[PDB]
């Protein structure tokens, strides 16, 4: 069957920790007061959740309250868990308070507000070091949940919050984050389609905090190329194939036999046979100014097929890439 693996980093953070921090199930849920939050306005609505601009009246601040839609207490205990144990880490939301909403009868999630810049203007106008700024800024959340012993699981532009009027970032949406065992199989329906790591394609369920390494290099690729998505798959299938038309196939299929993993036989007839592409291949006039050798470097460095290979979120902050930004 397939050859397991574990994190090259921060592999045993959770077993030498009380089992009070990983164990969610066990969480007793400390509840504030909902009429503490007057919602002022609808933000989105999402298979999960609700989320409302909201204003907490002992204060006059304004916060967003994400209303949970129903689903399983294990989900929300562990989202919760997650959020309190990452609370004051660097860059990541603050989880205000907890309270039952009166209409749906479900948890309701207070966070502190940030005043996020439209992501269309965000991506269009952020300049060459603007990218490197803000890459450096998810690193920070990335390397401090990461070395708590906790993978985040979907991130994508969406759940990179900036204000960049005060130059702030904040990660979000942690419902699909989830402790790091060594050995334990995990979910692969985690991620969304564009931002998916090769693990989650071939449905090996060994993964670790490099998924998230992935997801943040397909981020840098659409910045510099100016390629939004990068990998545009049809679906999770031609999402594989994308990738494989930019990686090669070669190495991929050398991925998939260091784990001994055997794929869909579906792949037999769309996956081709593709070589290494060089990232030059992807640079024209109008993405030209986004692009160093040390973009391209660092780049490389994230997208591997292989999770162990990739770069460490603190790996990543020692790269030339960020020489040039102010620290
Ligand atoms: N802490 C926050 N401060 C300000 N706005 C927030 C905060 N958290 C979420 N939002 C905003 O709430 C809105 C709705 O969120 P939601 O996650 O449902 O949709 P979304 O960002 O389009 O996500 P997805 O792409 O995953 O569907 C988004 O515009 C999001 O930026
Ligand atoms: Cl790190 C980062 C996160 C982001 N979220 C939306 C745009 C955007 C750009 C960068 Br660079």
């Amino acid at each position: 069957g397939p050859v397991p693996s574990r994190a090259r980093v921060y592999t045993d953070v959770n077993t030498h920790r009380p089992s009070e921090y990983w164990d969610y199930e066990s969480h007793v849920v400390e509840w504030g007061n909902q009429d503490d939050y007057q919602l002022v306005r609808k933000l989105g609505r999402g298979k999960y959740s609700e989320v409302f601009e909201a204003i907490n009246i002992t204060n006059n601040e304004k916060v967003v309250v994400k209303i949970l839609k129903p689903v399983a207490a294990a989900k929300i205990k562990r989202e919760i868990k997650i959020l309190e144990n990452l609370r004051g880490g660097p860059n990541i939301i603050t989880l205000a308070d907890i309270v039952k909403d009166p209409v749906s009868r479900t948890p309701a999630l207070v966070f502190e507000h940030v005043n996020n810049t439209d992501f269309k203007q965000l991506y269009q106008t952020l300049t060459d070091y603007d990218i490197r700024f803000y890459m450096y800024e998810i690193l920070k959340a990335l390397d401090y949940c990461h070395s708590m012993g906790i993978m985040h699981r979907d991130v994508k532009p969406h759940n990179v919050m900036i204000d960049h009027e005060h130059r702030k970032l904040r990660l979000i949406d942690w419902g699909l984050a989830e402790f790091y065992h060594p050995g334990q199989e995990y979910n692969v329906r985690v991620a969304s389609r564009y931002f998916k790591g090769p693990e989650l394609l071939v449905d090996y369920q060994m993964y670790d905090y490099s998924l998230d390494m992935w997801s943040l290099g397909c981020m840098l690729a659409s910045m510099i190329f100016r390629k939004e998505p990068f990998f545009h798959g049809h679906d999770n299938y031609d999402q594989l194939v994308r990738i494989a038309k930019v990686l090669g196939t070669e190495d991929l299929y050398d991925y998939i036999d260091k784990y001994n993993i055997e794929l869909d036989p579906r792949f037999n007839d769309i996956l081709g046979r593709h070589s290494r592409k060089r990232w030059e291949r992807f640079v024209h006039s109008e993405n030209q100014h986004l692009v160093s050798p040390e973009a391209l470097d660092f780049l490389d460095k994230l997208l591997r097929y292989d999770h162990q290979s990739r770069l460490t979120a603190r790996e990543a902050m020692e790269h030339p890439y960020f020489y040039t930004v102010v620290k």
